[PDB]
């Protein structure tokens, strides 16, 4: 397991524009196109991202390209964020992936507001952090995914993803 395999499980792969769990137009492996309710606006964003008129469809290779860019942006984003970088650098490589996963899903500003959970993670209070992480809109709206990410933080193993 690695971050790409983890997020591929959590995000799926769809080659046509679809709406994500929040109702926002998306494509590929969780590539958010826009929060606009306009499909035409989403199609424009897609064409800009791919560099050709796609008319709402992409290839697997194009999906994977966007995915590589998006994962790298999540990581580099964490490193550029004064709240997230010290927590990230305090973690082991499996728990790194759990934090990247959260940022991929909800953005850096959103995860940097999990201030008390982040403190518990930095303190390596894993069971406490797990409890705290679950007291969130995140957990309530996407419980199965959040449970997997939280188990990853709790245990520092891939147990929640191995078998999937």
């Amino acid at each position: 397991m690695n971050i790409f395999e983890m997020l591929r499980i959590d995000e799926g792969l769809r080659l046509k524009i679809y709406k994500d769990t929040e109702g926002y137009y998306t494509i590929g492996i969780g590539h958010l196109l826009t929060k606009s309710p306009s499909l035409n606006a989403a199609k424009s964003e897609l064409d800009k991202a791919i560099g050709r008129n796609c008319n709402g469809v992409i290839t697997k290779d194009e999906a994977e390209k966007l995915f590589n860019q998006d994962v790298a942006a999540a990581v580099r984003g964490i490193l550029r964020n004064a709240k997230l970088k010290p927590v990230y650098d305090s973690l082991d490589a499996v728990r790194h992936c759990a934090l990247i996963n959260m940022v991929f899903q909800m953005g850096e500003t959103g995860v940097a507001g999990f201030t008390n959970s982040l403190r518990m993670l930095q303190q390596k209070r894993w069971d406490e952090a797990a409890v705290n992480l679950a007291k969130s809109r995140w957990y309530n709206q996407t419980p199965n995914r959040a449970k997997r990410v939280i188990t990853t933080f709790r245990t520092g193993t891939w147990d929640a993803y191995k078998n999937l």
